[PDB]
């Protein structure tokens, strides 16, 4: 958990350093609450989140989605085999110019 946050802080290292996202001069704090958003979800073995979790973070937002909609809602954002999204895909997601579902309900 506490411990899961140390591969976050170099992910974000990584972004920070990417000119791809250079361009948003809030940057270095964003990607910390980013992260902060993130380390709310319940986060599995690989530091990923997967349908439940998703599922109970949603419950908390008052936004209930069916088993096939959350399929649906991480399949958008993942960039692995459709089951769970990680940090990398998290922070693409939210920077980025495209608004996938996930990204409209988070903020
Ligand atoms: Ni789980």
């Amino acid at each position: 958990k506490a411990q899961q946050e140390e591969r976050l802080d170099e992910i974000n290292k990584q972004f920070l350093d990417d000119p791809k996202y250079s361009s948003d001069e809030d940057l270095p704090s964003k990607l910390e609450g980013f992260k902060e958003k993130y380390m709310e979800f319940d986060l599995n073995g690989n530091g990923d989140i997967d349908i439940m979790s998703l599922k109970r973070m949603l419950e908390k937002l008052g936004v209930p989605k069916t088993h096939l909609e959350l399929k649906k809602l991480i399949g958008e954002v993942s960039s692995g085999s459709g089951e769970t999204f990680s940090y990398p895909d998290f922070l693409r997601m939210m920077l980025g110019k495209r608004s996938a579902i996930l990204k409209m309900i988070l903020m």
